[PDB]
């Protein structure tokens, strides 16, 4: 028992990482067979960082103007080439720690490990969610750049996430592995913001499963709801809508708990109008929103990885 | 910006998992060199998990009992013993991806990483203190014993904690790496329990201050506090007792902030008499007492290990 924001193993990732350094920029590359994977912003310099053309701007490179490291060992660059946002740079060694990996883009409401590195050498792991306005409430300092985020199944890696930017409230932009953004931003400098965000009703109704799964109970009732008069309830708290494929989706930790989607809706739209009244469900006063179904069913019934 | 529980990353732990069957019973073992350590709860059965003498059930063993097998190949054991609550098995074969360790035992109020792992094949990382009562609020499953704690340092590893336990409570119990329980508990069957747990004020502080770090700050106030008036309200809330060593702990995050420390606690003493009033902090509605001055320093200043 027990419930925590748990990662994947960071082991498969932290021997893909290298330091990527152009001119005046040191950030973090991905290497995986003979290539490194970067933020294209790295070619740019403090007056390119306004409206860059990286199209003008990459023609003027040699691959001797990349250097990169892995560990203390030299990378030799043989070509380069910008795909969307991340650049691809062609070196003369193939990764010997190449994990089985896939690129997949994910959905908001989903979530991913990221492996914070500085200069290349991993810093440390977290869990992250992807918001419902594109955004994550990472935890990155200056030279990140070039973290990834993924999920691990069995033995192969799907990585999803690439670092890029800080937006103004603190949360962060970045790419899929295609070099393409998730949401509405850009690598270039704008007054781009996050805009308005939701919470994920299907990870809270999750959540509170994982609690019933470990002995939190005092927010249970005898009540049902109806999916349409608890959809009324979560868009005036800002709820996102809950569909009959959510419902679905809870149908096995429904069936490990005896009780109902629904019925586990009338609690929520309880404790949505009625606040928690000083208690606490899985160590939180707040309603968490970050665990997944797949989260809850990996960590409450014991799935590993190899 | 930004501010999660974060781990170290666990690619030298990961290498050095292994499992250790011994009769019926299967469990993680930790490989450094020609030795691998485990919980002595492997050699006992069900009958003997009432009262056991653990010297007369290692006596009966042959070194051939213990099937130990790293990754999908089997480990020869060549020699075995028991140190309190640990069993040593020698094997043949020398880890050759040992990183450099150190066994050290750490105090209450102190945190560190868990690669909580089945069958030897770690599931996942994630950030824990140990708290004043020597339990830790863990998240692990049946086959969990033997995963470890752990720490790194550059390129240093100081595993700190094996896991042996859970409690009634839901909270876990476990050993450092000489095999000696932290607090009050034995590898037997008894009623034992958790027993009376305090809050630490220290993490405490250093949380706010990271807070302030990360933009929030509508808990600041004018007022200021005397060190003793302050532990005269910590003790009415059940928090631990603040020491001058603690305040000088402090020094770096109060002189990055320009916060006196005794002017953090005066904001302190007002949260806990007054609540949080429906506010935040660092998506917390909580006070949050898992990270030591230290993790706020790491995190808020950035720095990596190799
Ligand atoms: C580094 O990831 C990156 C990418 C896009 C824009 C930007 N500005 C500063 C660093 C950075
Ligand atoms: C496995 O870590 C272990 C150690 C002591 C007592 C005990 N009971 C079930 C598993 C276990």
């Amino acid at each position: 028992s027990g419930f925590r924001k748990m990662a994947f193993p960071s082991g498969k990732v932290e021997g893909c990482m290298v330091q990527v350094t152009c001119g005046t920029t040191t950030l973090n590359g991905l290497w995986l067979d003979d290539v490194v994977y970067c933020p294209r912003h790295v070619i740019c310099t403090s007056e390119d960082m306004l409206n860059p053309n990286y199209e003008d701007l990459l023609i003027r490179k040699s691959n001797h103007n990349f250097l990169v490291q892995a560990g203390n060992v030299q990378l030799r660059v043989i070509g380069h080439s910008m795909q969307n946002c991340v650049l691809k740079l062609k070196v003369d060694t193939a990764n010997p720690k190449t994990p089985k990996y896939k690129f997949v883009r994910i959905q908001p409401g989903q979530t991913f490990s990221v492996l914070a590195c500085y200069n290349g050498s991993p810093s440390g792991v977290y869990q992250c969610a992807m918001r419902p306005n594109f955004t994550i409430k990472g935890s990155f300092l200056n030279g990140s750049c070039g973290s990834v985020g993924f999920n691990i199944d069995y033995d192969c890696v799907s990585f999803c996430y690439m670092h890029h930017m800080e937006l103004p409230t603190g949360v962060h932009a970045g790419t899929d592995l295609e070099g393409n953004f998730y949401g509405p931003f850009v690598d270039r400098q704008t007054a781009q913001a996050a805009g308005t965000d939701t919470t994920i009703t299907v990870n809270v109704l999750a959540w509170l499963y994982a609690a019933v799964i470990n002995g939190d109970r005092w927010f249970l009732n005898r009540f049902t709801t109806t999916l349409n008069d608890f959809n009324l309830v979560a868009m005036k708290y800002n709820y996102e809508p809950l569909t009959q494929d959510h419902v679905d989706i809870l149908g096995p930790l429904s069936a490990q708990t005896g009780i109902a989607v629904l019925d586990m809706c009338a609690s929520l739209k309880e404790l949505l109008q009625n606040g928690m009244n000083g208690r606490t469900i899985l160590g939180s006063a707040l309603l968490e929103d970050e665990f997944t179904p797949f989260d809850v069913v990996r960590q409450c019934s014991g799935v590993t990885f190899q």
